[PDB]
């Protein structure tokens, strides 16, 4: 609402206006919560969490060295100011020493202005530093969708290559054909070699699709969950995501590629990243997703079930049919490729399982990979 | 591991103590003895060892002003003390002063767990290393899979949007070949043919557009925000690969009309593949395992060139294939660890800036690669 939140713990209206008018000849944009006792104070910390807080050392019923005692107790990482009048500068540096952040005399008020951007100048550089990781990481994530594209763009042209020589005889052997350059038996004969140049085509292609395309072995599924929990702590932490697992299964082995397997795992946790950016784009406590595997049974069948639940923005009905589609993608071209889903679905499906999904536009989506345990 | 341990002890009947307790545990250690503060200071600088211990007493030498010289000069090392001076009370005092462990010569069964905890410790921190070098790696295996994936799947795709035409091409052929039409429905299907024929061709253009043209316009971008993000990327790419990268020169200030995001693919695919040279020559560490970065301008044909240079000293480029590279598909790499993409890909983004992509290489030696795009002036 407000971007940085400062808590004062101050007894004297006078002195509090005193303080403010300092920090509103600096601009800044701040929350004041102003408390006088210990039961505020502490209440404020939980609930309001403050960026920042100025103590008064001598209150009615309430004292700064009490203050600070649970300030270290219950936030510690919040810069903690002194700004007090009852005692000198020997006595002020002391505090320091008891863990106060930094210490301002009110007969020498202009120092607080100093005490209190070097506080806010260490907190932006701490959120400057993990966003230059964020877009750090943003970048190599779009050099790699682009080497990607740039190898199906080379794919794309050497089966053109290929193809264009017999697609050339084809046509000239029509043309000459629709053009009457030829008898009734010639006609038949080029019919002949057309037939015979669209069966190459057809050969051409299925070669050029072999070249491009590991028998599966098996896996355990704690391997495979750990393997998934340690790439994706550095996303979500980079994202200032909450990720909860309900459930694991570990102990029961599929006949897999695992590298397979976790590329599906990897695609889901990226769809569910992107919409919860999309949702959330600052930090907030409904930012979670949810990390579960179990075991189901279906059709007198189990199956390992990985399951990847964001609250992002859900799926918007109208689109939900079209999602597993070949290069279907809502984002804008420069950010996505439309493969994940597909390519995710065609791994499932070669190893036996599927790919299904529920979503609830605006709630949530749960994407679900289930496979087959192998039993020997 | 080949752990070296430093003996600052004076008794060679007590050092002899101190290594059999160490000896009937079969620690592999490398034992450097050292009685006097000029051979102390000197094995710490010149051989670096994993752990100290240290008597407290030798004649012209003692342990208080070993502990202080060796906090000042190796703070990390773990310094356990193993004197026959003075009791438990004293010992734990020595602890206080920053000693690792204390271990009494009348209880030297004390020193195995001591030395043991010391070189677990050690052991965690390589586990630590390895533990992330191996997530690095899966994580590199996964996206090298994923970019083979996705050509499997666009050949697919062309493949399923083709057949539908090629069906219709040889059902109509094969009518005409059976002579079951007249001679104008022959002419009216072999249109028919020519028709279906250009749409196959129109199919594989639809996709290759979107394949080779969500490119973006040219603009205006400065050399110096290519090199930061450079920089940025690869950075975690030569700690991993333990690579010494030394910067020769910038040119920062000067601008190309690029696509800054495909002239940072040249420089990355130019960086992977020095990596990959690197490792094939230096599987170890190896203060050799170098690369020298280096952007400059140029002058050719009377026109200004920004060149981005990446030399490597791994495993030099053989005469008989430097004529071949940059063809397309073209790997020695096995297919694990290389398509054969990332030269003809980075020289055709070279050529549609305007630009070139060129090497130098002696085999055994070192390889350099240089990018050169045109420098935007308009005066
Ligand atoms: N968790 C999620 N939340 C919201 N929308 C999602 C989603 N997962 C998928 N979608 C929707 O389904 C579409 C298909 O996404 P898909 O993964 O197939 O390609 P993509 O657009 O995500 C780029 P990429 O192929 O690189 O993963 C997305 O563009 C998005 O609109
Ligand atoms: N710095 C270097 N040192 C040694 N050989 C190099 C080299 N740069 C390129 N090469 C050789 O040229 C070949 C072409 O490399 P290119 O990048 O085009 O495909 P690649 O083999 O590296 C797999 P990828 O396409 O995924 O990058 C390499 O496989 C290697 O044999
Ligand atoms: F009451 Be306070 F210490 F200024
Ligand atoms: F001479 Be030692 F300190 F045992
Ligand atoms: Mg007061
Ligand atoms: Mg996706
Ligand atoms: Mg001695
Ligand atoms: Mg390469």
């Amino acid at each position: 609402m407000n971007k940085w939140k400062f808590l004062f713990l101050e007894d004297s209206l006078v002195d509090l206006e005193l303080i403010q008018r300092q920090l509103n000849r600096a601009k800044i944009d701040y929350y004041p919560i102003h408390v006088s006792d210990s039961e505020g104070f502490s209440q404020a910390i939980l609930d309001q969490k403050p960026h920042l807080i100025l103590s008064d050392f001598s209150l009615p019923k309430y004292d700064g060295f009490s203050a600070l005692k649970l300030a270290k107790k219950i936030c510690p990482t919040t810069p903690f100011i002194f700004v007090s009048g009852t005692y000198g500068e020997e006595a002020a540096i002391q505090t320091l020493t008891m863990g106060a952040t930094d210490y301002v005399l009110k007969d020498r008020i202009e120092k607080l202005l100093p005490a209190v951007q070097r506080a806010l100048h260490e907190l932006e550089d701490h959120e400057l530093r993990i966003k230059a990781e964020k877009e750090r990481y943003e970048l190599e994530e779009q050099l790699r969708q682009s080497q990607k594209l740039e190898a199906m763009g080379v794919m794309a042209g050497t089966m053109a290559h290929e193809i264009n020589n017999p697609l050339i005889a084809i046509s000239e052997y029509a043309a000459m054909i629709a053009k009457g350059e030829v008898d009734s038996e010639k006609a038949k004969q080029l019919a002949s070699k057309i037939r015979d140049e669209s069966a190459r085509i057809s050969t051409i292609m299925k070669n050029l699709l072999r070249f491009s395309r590991g028998s599966l072995y098996p896996v355990e599924v704690g391997e495979i969950l750990v393997k998934l929990e340690s790439i994706t702590q550095q996303i979500f932490k980079m994202n200032r995501i909450d990720a909860s697992w309900k459930n694991v299964e570990p102990g029961h082995s599929i006949q897999c590629r695992e590298g397979q397997i976790l590329q599906i795992l990897l695609n889901l946790v990226n769809n569910a990243v992107d919409s919860l950016n999309q949702k959330y784009p600052e930090y907030d406590t409904e930012k979670r997703i949810i990390l579960e595997n179990s075991i189901v049974e279906e059709n007198h069948k189990k199956y390992a079930e990985f399951s990847i639940q964001d609250f992002g923005t859900g799926i918007p009905i109208d689109i939900q049919k079209s999602i597993f589609k070949t290069f279907f993608t809502t984002k804008s071209a420069d950010k996505g490729t439309g493969l994940g889903l597909s390519v995710s679905l065609g791994i499932a499906k070669e190893h036996g399982g599927s790919l299904n999904f529920e979503s609830e536009p605006g709630r949530y989506t749960r994407f679900y990979l289930r496979v087959p345990i192998f039993d020997p």
